[PDB]
């Protein structure tokens, strides 16, 4: 699982998706997504 702030998605990204609870993913760029 990944924490709050943490990197969930993004090209380049080669780890896992799920936010922590109480957050959700959200895609910064098309290189980056931050959960939040």
């Amino acid at each position: 699982t990944q924490s709050h702030y943490g990197q969930c998605g993004g090209i380049g990204y080669s780890g896992p998706t799920v936010c922590a609870s109480g957050t959700t993913c959200q895609v910064l760029n098309p290189y980056y997504s931050q959960c939040l």
